[PDB]
């Protein structure tokens, strides 16, 4: 038997690519894909790297079938902190004790479900966690209420969606609330929450059963928020992937990893799901020759070349060049295609805006579909790229021409906006696309409401026309 | 023992940039400066240079004076081709629209009398699959009295069909064109010894350029011979720089008055050339930034010895003071009539621009050019040449000057047009911000041009 059968999905993932895991996304359109994560903190994209595979490579190859271990996990946020001095805390991979770290949490990075799952969590009352709306500040934030306090488990329901609506009226991207994290027994929180992971995954049989429990697990961790800093790469981006490859599944790329906090377990398995599957498409293209477009960036040769040249990992080396003990490469692989076929399932005009890029299979998709599909805006609880949305939203942030076209052919409402107040042309603008934007004010100006539409505001008071004045000028931070 | 001198400002030319000399200025957005014009005949850019080069090089040697001879003419071609010689009955025509075109300039075409006892023809008419199917020839049995008030009637004609649009064609002389060339070449050796200034000589070049590229003697590659090789020639004579042109066709149906301001502005992008060259600016003429790939390509596909000689020429036995300053007099004839449209073409400098602007009132902001004027400002706002150029900052002193972006040019198009033609999203949308900000949004933004399209239509299309 192997391990870390999913150490095959690593092997396979395109070098010049290989960034794609540690970057989130939402981040490739607008920075040059690595480059903007690059520059904020050089070479954490190896450090990110080397610490996979260095822990990875410290696995597959050891124990007896493995058992989790506080151990391993400090083990593994030894990367990537400061590690710097001085004093007086702290030791650069250990845990926090009194040490106090918060955070905010826009309602796109919120669930219902997650809420009241979070209110449920025993050791974050016993353990004096705080968290509500209120006000950040530059020694912690400021509470309005903490909901921690004094909280009567009987009205958690009520709770959440009080909770919820709350942060929905400030704002969908908008942080109000604010979460500070336990002070008061991490160490003994952290050991609860491993062993409960080592019961439990033993008893699941099935793949869905065994991740369900995976991201119940990690989602605990994160939010127990074990250590001062880079808690989400700490174990998202690296723990996460290891009971994954553990299962033989692929590791995940992720568009918005930063929703095991608030999303409830069971909408977690999705959004795993969804990043899983998009390993697979990214191995699945390079090894088609067919150039990576996802998420609305294309990489330049430059920018592949530079990459390359900076790649410098020696784990990741030996992971590359490796052996093929088997048996099974093959079974992995079809194991993991049942595994994500429950995606396919769900909101696919959407899914077909993002993924799908084959004129024919896409006027297939939209065939027999009613308007209120075509228009369909995507509820809380789904991952949050979804929320909100209609498919030409997400037609037009992919660049996805075929999609767009065959929705404007099925009358589609290009009006519709999103809960950041903006319409599929204040995007078509961000995304500086010529021919999208033509395509969408063809089909503006002959309706009853062309001038209502052109000036409508999105959340930051802004006009589509705003966006497409400031295309290619550059951002500016908080 | 220079004279010719003028080779002077052709090794100044830098020679990642020679290319620009021989590619129209107005394909060099589109086209990825050199690249389009290379890949419908591969090798054509190095011929066309090795021509130049080593004709002028045989020029400077011996000629003292020099001659423009009927067979100096020939050896141009004779590198230009398939071949060397004359037209005898051939024939060979071609269209021109009225935006190639001037009341002046036809007033003169009508006037050259080789026109009409040769039997040339030119008239409204339609294209043929060996010949054009003329409604009218208006060389026969023409009263040359009539011919001012017949020249004011051909360009409103071309105007009603569009300025962009051929409707009008050209069937070159049949009958002694041996003649006709020895004709305009005793005539220019005769009349340039006339001539004492620099503008009086160059209205003579001109002239003669015009008229050997008007009698269409060979059957191949006019354009080429006469106006990217030999009008560089009397040219670099005189002691000034060759010419690059945005567009140069107009050699046929634009007066020879005109023909001196149209080379005066080609010899002026030569001087723009070298200049930002020297101080090492990037280059931005037209719409074109030439990528770094873009260079190396052409760098290591330059492959021409005559080039290579002039080069490494030393040019220690001339004044090259003398020869700056002399063109430098010569040009500054040309920002005064129409100064901002130039403005929006050539500056780039926030402070520069905002200078120039200051104080115009709301028609000079708002004026477009007459016919007559070289043709890149015919019918154009200054806000029109700013968004073909790029040119942001000129853009956004404009709009703060609040110019009208409305006003369509004789092709029906509105800056909003050309911005979407250029794919800029950015100066899109500024001009889409003003509108809106309007009273008349809607109106505004359905303005459809000459091919029945609307800003949008163009818009939806970038990327064909
Ligand atoms: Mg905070």
């Amino acid at each position: 038997m192997p391990n870390l059968p999913g150490l095959y999905f690593l092997q396979a993932y395109p070098s010049e690519e290989i960034w794609r895991l540690f970057v989130d996304g939402r981040f490739w359109s607008k920075e040059n894909g690595w480059r903007g994560y690059e520059s904020r903190e050089p070479g954490c994209l190896n450090a990110a790297l080397e610490s996979l595979c260095s822990i990875a490579l410290q696995v597959e190859k050891s124990g007896e079938e493995f058992e989790l271990s506080v151990d391993l996990i400090k083990r593994i946020h030894k990367k990537c902190g400061k590690k710097v001095e001085e004093l007086q805390e702290k030791n650069p991979g250990e845990l926090r004790t009194d040490e106090p770290v918060s955070f905010g949490i826009p309602a796109g990075r919120a669930s219902i479900k997650g809420i009241e799952e979070f209110l449920s969590l025993v050791f974050l009352t016993e353990g004096g966690a705080e968290f509500g709306p209120g006000k950040a500040g530059p020694f912690g934030p400021r509470f309005d209420k903490n909901y921690f306090k004094n909280l009567n488990p009987e009205q958690i329901p009520d709770l959440a969606k009080q909770i919820y609506f709350d942060m929905c009226k400030y704002g969908h991207s908008n942080t109000n609330h604010f979460y500070l994290a336990v002070m008061k027994n991490v160490d003994v929180y952290l050991e609860k929450i491993t062993q409960s992971y080592n019961k439990e995954i033993k008893t699941a049989e099935t793949l869905d059963e065994k991740l369900k429990i995976i991201v119940k697990h990690i989602r605990m961790y994160e939010v127990l928020h074990p250590f001062r800093d880079a808690n989400g790469r700490t174990f998202v981006n690296n723990l996460l992937n290891i009971p994954l490859m553990q299962q033989g599944l692929p590791p995940a790329t992720f568009y918005e990893p930063n929703v095991f906090d608030l999303y409830s377990a069971e909408e977690l398995v999705v959004v795993v799901k969804e990043a899983i599957f998009n390993t697979v498409e990214i191995i699945e293209q390079s090894k088609r020759k067919t150039p990576i477009t996802l998420y609305g960036y294309h990489s330049s040769l430059e920018e592949q070349t530079k990459f390359r040249d900076m790649l410098d990992s020696p784990s990741y080396e030996k992971i590359k060049h490796m052996d093929f003990s088997d048996l099974n490469p093959e079974k992995l692989h079809l194991k993991t295609q049942k595994c994500l076929s429950s995606l396919n399932e769900q909101y696919p005009l959407h899914r077909g805006a993002i993924y799908l890029s084959d004129p024919g299979e896409i006027k297939l998709l939209l065939s027999n579909r009613n308007e209120s599909q075509i228009n369909q805006q995507i509820e809380q609880g789904a991952p949050p790229i979804y929320v909100g949305k209609t498919p030409a939203h997400l037609a037009v942030i992919s660049g996805n021409m075929a999609m767009l076209d065959e929705l404007i052919a099925k009358k589609a409402d290009l009006s519709l906006q999103d809960y950041d107040g903006k319409t599929a042309l204040h995007y078509a603008a961000e995304c500086g696309n010529m021919q999208i934007m033509g395509k969408i004010l063809k089909v503006v100006l002959s309706q009853e409401d062309a001038i209502k539409v052109l000036n409508i505001k999105d959340n930051h008071g802004k006009t589509a026309f705003h966006y497409a004045a400031e295309f290619g000028t550059p951002e500016l931070i908080s």
